[PDB]
């Protein structure tokens, strides 16, 4: 995601945390 831990482009591609993307 954008917002949790890292980042902006993607309310997916959450390589900060992998786990959770839920969209
Ligand atoms: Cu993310």
């Amino acid at each position: 995601d954008a917002e949790f831990r890292h980042d902006s482009g993607y309310e997916v591609h959450h390589q900060k945390l992998v786990f959770f993307a839920e969209d």
